């Protein structure tokens, strides 16, 4: 943390943050969501980290070079250590990225190594080559060298993500799935795990071995698992919570902006809220059905009437303000909702559905005030505009993600937030073989457009290809875009160091501080 000259620090430097749900895991190779990543950034530190404004910056690597954007050499600081005092070395990175690539680990982020095009990853994922063939090596204890199969000018931007953080081989090996328990875990971020009580709290304490420990200010941070946005706001206003999760309740938000304007933080956020259709399951394998659902949803009602928190109606997957996005707004987005409804009814009438045999399906969402209220509204809109019937089902976060990976669903509420600010952070998740493809969408045409982006060495050609890839997704109605999120949350006046400038919202508690109050 960089405390401004003249700010008076509180005697007690403790923080309580709501984290939206119980995490999937604390193992960097078994996680894929925002709540998980929030805790992961405090515990595990990779090659680079984001600074307080989100810029990729030195993490365990103090400096790095690239040869033709294909060979990346990371010089690791000599004093990087784990919480047990042992050094973090390039060998830790070699073992960790191999473990991520290994199919036996079954990471939801195995494909992150395909996104960076680390040599031999496709064969490793397919079981054709062992994980030790991965294009990574330790040239010495403090030098990690990464070899890609094609030039990737933005490669270093990927390296702030939890999937590429190091994990301690000796703890993993000795304790298996219990390596993350407080008595067994070993960490290299600013914090260490003190307590983990499922569905109650996660408490982290300062890690004195952290290389940058002298600049850490907060001594203890607690992460809560509260999925009710209403309850989160209530416990923030009672004094318990210092920073809510960034999902805001429809019941209270309008009141909140009028009651505590200065605590309501609203900033840009590279995330898209959408309804994920399971493209492999009939009748959702029919584009007419998917297009009807996409067109009949009334974004103006959802975004400005039912939610009204500053979100922008969406017509694509990749947010248009992603660095490198130059998207073409489709003609259906400019039409009237009436015109979109007739088209939708027409397509559904064409797909075999009638009043006697209507379209009825499930709408899965993770337990939340916000998502339930949006799903109820979407169900009403779809019923009125298209005559379809939907059965709402809530599931807790960890189970909800598993269900979508399992492809035991019809339509699911969904949200993707960028992992690095470049359109492929979104677009690579729709590749046929991506480990993050929960839409279960497989288009050889889409795959080809993305494959072509690194075969050109021109930003303009790349952007035009990303635009076309979005048009292909849209043409196939792989998803139902709803809105581009804003990052809205409450932060107490005494919480310093949170700028809101990072559109990825990669917060590190080591950067915050409590002002005397």
């Amino acid at each position: 943390a960089d405390v401004p000259a003249g700010v008076q620090l509180a005697d007690k430097q403790t923080l309580v943050r709501n984290n939206g749900s119980e995490v999937q895991s604390l193992d960097p190779h078994k996680i894929e969501g925002v709540p998980e990543s929030n805790v992961s950034r405090d515990l595990f530190e990779g090659l680079l980290i984001s600074d307080v404004e989100g810029h990729p910056s030195p993490g365990v690597a103090e400096k790095w070079e690239n040869k033709d954007f294909k060979v990346w050499t990371f010089h690791l600081r000599e004093n990087a250590k784990w919480s047990d005092g042992t050094p973090v070395t390039a060998h830790d990175f070699v073992y960790s990225w191999q473990r991520l690539a290994d199919p036996n680990t079954a990471s939801p982020y195995a494909s992150y190594l395909q996104y960076g095009h680390i040599a031999n990853i496709d064969d490793i994922i397919a079981g054709k080559k062992p994980a030790t063939d991965l294009g990574v090596k330790a040239l010495d204890d403090h030098t990690f060298e990464v070899t890609l199969s094609e030039p990737v000018p933005y490669f270093y931007k990927l390296l702030v993500h939890p999937s590429v953080s190091p994990v301690p081989k000796s703890a993993v090996e000795k304790f298996g799935d219990k390596w993350t328990q407080p008595a067994n875990i070993v960490t290299n971020g600013a914090y260490k795990l003190k307590n983990w009580v499922v569905n109650e709290r996660i408490v982290l304490e300062r890690n004195p071995q952290y290389w940058d420990n002298a600049k850490t200010v907060i001594n203890q941070v607690t992460y809560l698992p509260i999925s009710s946005e209403v309850t989160d706001v209530n416990r923030y206003r009672s004094g318990e919570i210092d920073m809510t999760y960034n999902n805001m309740p429809i019941e209270l938000f309008q009141k909140l902006k009028k009651e505590i304007p200065n605590e309501v933080r609203v900033d840009p956020y590279l995330c898209t809220y959408y309804y994920e259709i399971n493209n492999q399951k009939a009748p959702f394998n029919d584009v007419r059905v998917r297009t009807a659902l996409k067109l009949a949803l009334d974004r103006d009602i959802i975004v400005n009437k039912v939610k009204n928190q500053g979100d922008l109606p969406a017509y694509s997957y990749t947010p248009p303000y992603t660095d490198g996005a130059k998207l073409v707004e489709p003609e259906w987005f400019k039409w009237s909702q009436q015109k979109r409804n007739e088209e939708a009814k027409k397509l559904l009438a064409e797909a075999g559905f009638t009043a006697d045999k209507p379209l009825t399906f499930d709408l899965l969402y993770n337990t939340s005030d916000l998502h339930k209220k949006l799903a109820i509204a979407v169900a009403s809109i779809w019923k009125k505009n298209l005559g379809v019937n939907v059965n709402l089902e809530n599931q807790e976060w960890k189970t909800f993600l598993d269900t979508r990976h399992q492809g035991t669903f019809d339509v699911a509420r969904a949200g993707w937030c960028a992992d690095y600010n470049e359109p492929t952070s979104f677009l690579n998740t729709m590749l046929s073989d991506s480990s993050n493809n929960t839409a279960h969408y497989k288009s050889p045409a889409f795959d080809k457009l993305i494959a072509d982006t690194l075969k050109v060495a021109d930003d303009t050609q790349r952007s035009e290809l990303y635009a076309k890839a979005e048009q292909q997704l849209d043409k196939d109605s792989a998803i139902v875009p709803v809105y581009y999120y804003v990052n809205a949350r409450l932060v107490k006046p005494w919480v310093g160091g949170y700028t809101g400038k990072d559109p990825l919202d990669n917060i590190y508690v080591k950067n915050l501080y409590i002002i005397k109050h």
